[PDB]
């Protein structure tokens, strides 16, 4: 499940995006094999795909 921590989750374009990008960020597990690129997004991080 892909949450954006800002107004819940995330919008489905994102997600369909997001299990083909790195940038969004995740929990445990969407980046050891899901492959999180793990970008420095201090400010605003993309919606956290997480269990």
């Amino acid at each position: 499940v892909c949450y954006k921590e800002g107004t819940g989750p995330c919008s489905e374009s994102e997600e369909k995006a997001c299990k083909t990008s790195g940038s969004c960020r995740g929990d445990m597990q969407f980046c050891k094999v899901a492959g999180c690129e793990h970008g420095e997004e201090a400010s605003e991080a993309k919606c956290r795909c997480s269990l």
